């Protein structure tokens, strides 16, 4: 069919969809079909819901009418304030998310969380004592988790002129953000201050707006996002590389298939955990099961991979299709980018759709809510449950597509660390000789406006091509995994520099780093390489792309790329065409006051030329051949 | 003109929208009609714009199409998802004046805030021996204050159970709030929170949503607002009942103007103090003024009025008109409400429109941004340009079109029970007896949909006759006052009861207890009450009514009277009738969760029937006649 075919590059993806439609399945490509065209306000910036003397909408009328609100607030202000809420939302999401990773420490550290420990006691010791705590190479363990948990929660806090992870950024960047005023002072503040700036008749100026985004991006990426990855890695381990698989095909006819879902690792490494128990093998082997199968989708399922191997389903709009295949028995979520159409498409099946979070309720699942303090018991009870959900599993409707593919996953910056000889000279040298050029980040999702993964693929393709290593997080990790990118052996998709350097080390040219919080790693990778080097990370050469983003969460990524120097492409504007003048903040102004501006580019192709462009740029500045 | 007298019931309106209209000055009503019809998504809450997947509208067809966003979500969860975030950001723009008064407060303890003090130093031990300041009542003040500080920015981090200020609820309704996990928890952490919950794929469960809505709401009126309140009152005093005046008449065309517009009193106050200073007014009668006239806008001109007499102006939609009187010789903003028309219509006369605060940014307007640091030389600065800005004042344009109306103002809760000689037992004795039936709090704005202030009158009116006591705030406060409802002798205006008991106090038959973050004083009145009686604050006599809210600060409010007990009233519905499942909730389902819900109607006096038929509904469940 070639509208499936227009959906997906993934034989896996056009599978499920001509199953899905023979089983009069809608996904969320119909949904999109269903929603074309959208309203042109909403597509520009240009409507406001923010009191009920609207709604308001702004129009370009010769005779000046619809110029202005209701409170006279003119195009610049509304689609500055919409994008303001529009980050504050994504910032939320990690924010309460790294909140949630502080108190599993706190309740480690008093011993009410059974099942869970201090994993990784040396990073726990290496990390407050780069904060601050006390005695922290030799005090017990849990005292000094008690310590690091005071600094974190500190930060969620309105006290601190400046939060604990900035102290990572050169000096002349948190100099830069003090002149401009955008120092990230407390996680949850910034998105107070940022809902408190759009009511009516706050901040109505949009240049204030756009500097409070990048302020509460900040908070974001060196605040709730770092604070989630670095507790995460204490808690449950510091990733290190290792194999695993990718695709449908990572689920198994014979197992029991429980599918992870969302971005909290306190759940799906306890129900990883309940998995392994003698006695709930004995009943998945009693229900007729061969094995009880774990596997991954979107940010949860990065951890798992990152930390575990586990193997991940997919990515964001291959979530439907995992279900689609018939042979999911159960999906475990948490929150975030969880689709609720999955609640209605696992009712076609036996699919358990099994609830987790008190922030991640949804209307028709089976809710078993976990907190650290049961979490052992509630997903033994969870497992336990897909179980019985495999029983009813329909043979006849069962259509797991394809062979996985294998990837290679695990590169903190411990372990990218570690394969360099414990400093960052073998990667400056090779940087510095040009056999890499310089880095990019491709991070972020799949919107169904774009075939899905064309121009993920496409863009690494292209840029290791041209001996720009790829970070990959988020849904990208599955674009590139899919497409073989993840080995070693892609080192032959390189170009001659890039491969040499990565055949040296044994490493793919498309590093995983993990989850959209692990994209604090990149950042904090920069921040090692600039103070190392004694410049700005707005001097490096990098640059940072999400394809195919759709998320408030993605969008706060990308602002807090660009507001810590590093230019960053996006395949689709966010929604504030609608004003020229924010347009041009976002893609110039920015440039003169952080050093990097976000760049929207739906040709992949074009997309590469314009992060090689910058990278060559500041190749030059630092003295380098390109 | 009949459009003009349909859009206001008050004559300083009319003048000056005839005077605007024959200068060609378009205000907010000429901007409504533009708006007018507007979306039906919008109206009916039906759209969703949280992520570029969207945006997505929600229609009712035949071939079942648009039923749902991309990601899934449905009518309800759409709607939830708006509706929460409009409570969000209401609580916020009250969070964060909470937390501007704990710097201010810290800049006092820390001797960091030249011309600020500890006015109120009683009100300081009292309130930090309640929340848990050891030995508040002999330890130096200022270091009382420091611990106080730190006990409300705590409430403004992640590590408490439940607010500070939320002990002051019965135990009936802190255990209530528990069970239903509504409890309070963190300032911020509430609203963080609920963006994280409407995200895409995040909270997609309406009653989930709608709850946490309430525990943001709560956390505002038991956290930002209560806290903004009673740390304004230890900063700069607490209000006392005493005599101004009302409406655009309190201009002056032989003065200096000065308009405070906005919300926080940190600015306004030290404005008030530089307008007294003597070099100051010798430069203002240099210029051929006979002195300088404070006068008071919405919220900071309520904090103004309740702590120093000082004249309102007028409410929110009074504010372009006010400019338009040619005598406004400087608009000093601070935050919020504050309508960004108003620095075009200022630059159609010779009006500075200054701004005083980080967050309030106004594209064109004169920036003097004001810490507790620098309070005393900008707010000074300040003056002098509002004096420069009366040297160009066009006597030809001005036309000031009334006389002011006398009011009563400074019904703290502190006011209160002095007037009823240091307990509430006389007010628990006249409910008792009947004289005094209930209470309702008449709260929130101005909206153009409805001829100004015609229901906030209209529903006092009704209330008083009906003896139900009325507590005024917010912009209804003008409306009363402009009524001479806010008099003493406005009891010859009530029931029989309520004249009596107002008689025998000298108080008037309409209260007014402040700002819009003094709401926190009603939900302190009531949590007294309540405690006092051993019942919850759904067992009072109580009602609460926003006849003509626009604000998500409104909403904020109504939803956090709502979740503690108090039946409130609305004249406009929300932007959530395209989910019959959360209008259902928000009018009737809460009734089984929390006691009160909310009441949608337009026709005030139908409104006062609803309110009153709550009341002696409760009246009846205490046994009372
Ligand atoms: S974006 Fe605004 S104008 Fe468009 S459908 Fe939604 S509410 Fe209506
Ligand atoms: S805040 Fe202003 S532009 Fe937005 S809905 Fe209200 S009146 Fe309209
Ligand atoms: S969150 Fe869902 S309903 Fe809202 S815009 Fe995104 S896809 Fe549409």
């Amino acid at each position: 069919s070639k509208t499936i075919r227009s959906r997906s590059i993934w034989d896996d993806a056009h599978a499920m969809l001509e199953k899905a439609k023979a089983e009069g399945i809608s996904t969320v490509w119909d949904r999109a079909a269903e929603q074309t065209p959208a309203c042109k306000f909403g597509e520009l910036g240009t409507c406001c819901r923010n009191c009920i003397m609207g709604p308001c909408r702004i129009a370009n009328r010769k005779d000046g009418k619809m110029r202005l609100g209701v409170c006279g607030a003119d195009a610049d202000v509304i689609v500055a304030r919409n994008f303001g809420r529009f980050i504050a939302g994504g910032a939320a999401g990690h924010s309460d998310h790294g909140r949630d990773l502080i108190e599993t420490l706190e309740a480690v550290a008093e011993g009410k969380a059974p099942g869970y420990t201090i994993r990784d006691v040396a990073k726990l010791r290496r990390i407050a004592a780069e904060l601050g705590v006390a005695d922290a190479a030799t005090r017990p363990a849990h005292d000094v988790a008690a310590d690091l948990v005071t600094i974190c929660y500190n930060d969620f806090g309105s006290r601190r002129n400046a939060l604990a992870f900035l102290a990572r950024a050169p000096q002349v960047r948190r100099d830069l953000w003090q002149r401009l005023g955008m120092t990230p002072r407390g996680v949850d503040r910034e998105i107070a201050e940022m809902m408190h700036r759009t009511h009516m008749g706050c901040d109505n100026d949009h240049t204030s707006l756009l500097v409070h985004a990048a302020r509460t991006a900040l908070a974001d990426g060196w605040g709730g996002s770092m604070i989630g990855t670095e507790l995460s890695d204490i808690l449950f381990g510091t990733p290190r590389p290792r194999q695993s698989t990718v695709n449908l095909g990572v689920l198994r006819k014979d197992a029991v298939n429980i599918l992870v879902h969302g971005h909290n690792p306190v759940v799906s490494e306890m129900i990883l955990a309940a998995t392994r128990e003698p006695a709930v093998r004995q009943a998945a082997q009693d229900a007729g099961a061969a094995d009880i199968n774990v596997a991954g989708l979107c940010c949860t399922g990065n951890e798992l991979l990152m930390r575990q191997g586990i193997p991940m389903a997919g990515n964001h709009l291959m979530t439907e299709l995992a279900i689609v295949t018939g042979a999911a028995d159960a999906i475990v979520a948490d929150y975030q980018c969880i689709m609720p159409s999955l609640v209605q498409i696992a009712a076609c099946y036996h699919t358990r759709f099994v609830t987790t979070s008190p922030k991640g309720r949804f209307t028709g699942a089976t809710h078993v809510e976990v907190h650290p303090h049961n979490a052992q018991e509630r997903c033994r009870e969870i497992v336990m449950l897909a179980i019985d959900a495999y029983t009813r599993r329909d043979p006849a409707r069962v259509d797991i597509p394809s062979q996985p593919v294998s990837i290679m996953s695990g590169f903190s910056n411990e372990a990218i660390l570690e394969a360099l000889g414990g400093t960052p000279k073998p990667l400056i040298d090779a940087v510095v000789a040009g056999q890499i050029r310089g880095f990019v980040g491709i991070v972020g999702c799949n919107n169904p406006k774009i075939r899905q993964d064309s121009a993920n693929v496409t863009l690494t393709r292209e840029l290791i091509r041209r001996d720009i290593m790829v970070l990959a997080t988020g849904c990208v990790t599955t674009a590139a995994g899919k497409a073989g990118l993840l080995v070693p052996e892609a080192a032959s998709k390189a170009g001659e520099g890039l491969a040499a350097v990565c055949r040296s080390l044994g490493v793919p040219p498309v590093l995983h780093m993990g989850s959209c919080v692990d994209n604090s790693r990149i950042l904090q990778l920069c921040a090692l390489l600039a103070t190392t080097l004694g410049v700005d990370i707005s001097d490096l050469p990098v640059g940072a792309s999400s394809p195919e983003w759709y998320s408030e969460k993605a969008a706060a990524i990308a602002m807090y790329a660009v507001a810590s120097g590093i230019p960053t492409h996006l395949g689709l504007p966010p929604n504030i065409l609608g004003s020229e003048n924010v347009t041009a903040m976002a893609l110039h102004g920015l440039q003169d006051v952080v050093g990097a501006a976000f760049m929207v580019e739906p040709d992949p192709v074009k997309a590469a030329d314009m992060l090689e462009a910058h990278i060559v740029a500041r190749r030059a500045r630092l003295g380098l051949t390109s």
